């Protein structure tokens, strides 16, 4: 345990011995700490159109999605249920680009698990919950699941409030 750079995190409350969550948005939040890891809410293109994907690529003024396509072009493209390392930009030195299963559109909600233990590769990090919005899984199952296997340090944004206490209220009641 060193302190390495700093990630000042404020705010936050701890869920579990790892799991901490806060009612914020992650692209703020990753303004104001600049993470060493803010984790994105990638598909498998890479394609950063919408959700959190969207906010952090204009956050980036562009720059995630032209290195996200040059990574692309080596790669091909990702599993679900993988992720990769590119450049965090201006928003934290690594962005960890993890896709959830999409269940709206009939993936394995069990790979939400090989999502979140792409996190165990970096010792703190900045993310949203995994297949929210648009990918269509409950988000109480995805914070049990992140806290299930996720064992170093994550810290949650989760910006709707009403969204925010139900899972809070999922481990205090």
């Amino acid at each position: 345990s060193n302190a390495g750079e700093v990630n000042s995190f404020s705010g936050y409350l701890k869920l579990t011995d790892n799991v901490y969550i806060k009612n914020a948005d992650i692209v703020e939040e990753a303004k104001k700490v600049k993470p060493t890891v803010v984790v994105n809410a990638a598909n498998v293109y890479l394609k950063h159109g919408g959700g959190v994907a969207g906010a952090l690529n204009k956050a980036t003024n562009n720059a995630m999605q032209v290195e996200s396509d040059d990574y692309i072009a080596t790669n091909g493209p990702l599993k679900v249920g993988g992720s990769c390392v590119l450049s965090g930009h201006n928003l934290a030195k690594h962005c960890l680009h993890v896709v959830g299963p999409n269940v709206n559109k009939g993936e394995d909600i069990q790979l939400l698990k090989s999502a979140y233990e792409n996190f165990n590769q970096h010792e703190v990090l900045l993310a949203p919950l995994l297949s929210a919005g648009i990918f269509g899984a409950d988000p109480i199952h995805s914070l049990r699941v992140c806290v299930d296997t996720v064992r170093t340090n994550v810290y949650l944004a989760v910006f709707d409030k009403n969204l925010y206490d139900k899972l809070v209220s999922s481990f205090l009641e």
